[PDB]
């Protein structure tokens, strides 16, 4: 056949998906590329779903790429998301530290602080800042989990294990790993910031302006810029923590699809992408935000044949990952 079954992650992604669904069938001729819905409670079911054969993609974080990646699952990077513009397309994003202003500390100063993460194991919200704070966490610092949530007087980690680790979910009972969680993902720790749970949120560049329509509501926001100063929101380029991949569709090694994949993509970035249609958009829902892709995307580019995450990812990345979990002080 010609279905992609598509991982969505609940209730409101599955909304978006079913969407998807609907509206390429009726664009699309019975010849062409479908969309099937495959409903889970965690982007970790949706990795599985995928090995095991019952579900073909999912679009995870580039932390997230590199674990799906890992045995027993050994997925590949598919299809990539782009941002910026079609015209110079961006493959990468920015991980920043959003802060209120006037709060009064820096980024050597975040201990004691409370913090909103969009998930663990996520770029610009745990590798990234994570990885920078590691040795300013206290030993023992392993297991991680713990050493981050005794650092923090209170956070939200969405996917932690609220059991072993209570105070990663201080901000957000349950540490949720959906948007069922209010203060999951990008959005949701930024709402997690915004309300008055965090002093800080790790998140992208572009989730402040993505959340806050009004440029007065923003000037009430800065950045924590690693040589200990703060700036503007807007001057992201010049304040943030590193520049991380873009998330990406990812698949099985062995009759994944990733033709079909593409087919489906591509044409579905033609008939919805940014600004094409008045009926569906891929990268945006009136559900919410960043659901199955994030806003944030312009178009999708396909990721060379048998290209395994590692590679995709770049050393760097890589070596950022590996140093978090293996890398000491
Ligand atoms: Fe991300
Ligand atoms: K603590």
């Amino acid at each position: 056949d010609k279905t992609v079954r598509w991982c969505a992650v609940s209730e409101h992604e599955a909304t978006k998906c079913q969407s998807f669904r609907d509206h390429m069938k009726s664009v699309i001729p019975s010849d062409g590329p479908s969309v099937a819905c495959v409903k889970k409670a965690s982007y970790l079911d949706c990795i599985r779903a995928i090995a095991a054969n019952e579900a073909d993609a999912v679009t995870l974080d580039a932390g997230l790429v590199y674990d799906a990646y890992l045995a027993p699952n050994n997925l590949k990077p598919v299809v990539a998301e782009f941002y910026g513009s079609k015209e110079d397309p961006q493959t990468f994003y920015y991980a920043v530290a959003v802060v209120k202003k006037d709060s009064g500390f820096q980024m050597n100063q975040l201990r004691g602080k409370k913090s909103c993460h969009t998930g663990l194991g996520r770029s610009a919200g745990w590798n990234i800042p994570i990885g920078l704070l590691y040795c300013d966490l206290p030993e023992p610092r392993k297991p991680l989990e713990k050493a981050v949530a005794n650092f923090f007087s209170g956070s939200c980690a969405p996917c932690a294990d609220g059991t072993d680790f209570p105070q990663l979910c201080q901000l957000c009972p349950g540490c949720g790993c959906s948007t069922l969680n209010q203060y999951f993902g990008y959005s949701g720790a930024f709402k997690c910031l915004k309300d008055g749970a965090g002093d800080v949120a790790f998140v992208a560049h572009s989730t402040i302006f993505e959340n806050l329509a009004n440029k007065a509501d923003r000037d009430q926001y800065e950045l924590l810029c690693l040589d200990n100063t703060r700036k503007p929101v807007d001057e992201y380029k010049d304040c943030h923590l590193a520049q991380v991949p873009s998330h990406t569709v990812v698949a099985r090694s062995m009759g994944g699809k990733e033709d079909l994949i593409w087919e489906l993509l591509n044409q579905a970035q033609e008939h919805f992408g940014k600004d094409k249609s008045k009926e569906f958009q891929l990268f945006s829902s009136p559900h919410g935000k960043d659901l199955l892709f994030k806003d944030s995307a312009h178009g999708f580019l396909k990721v060379p044949p048998r290209m395994d995450a590692k590679m995709y990812l770049g050393y760097e990345y890589v070596t950022a990952i590996r140093n978090l979990r293996e890398g000491t002080c």
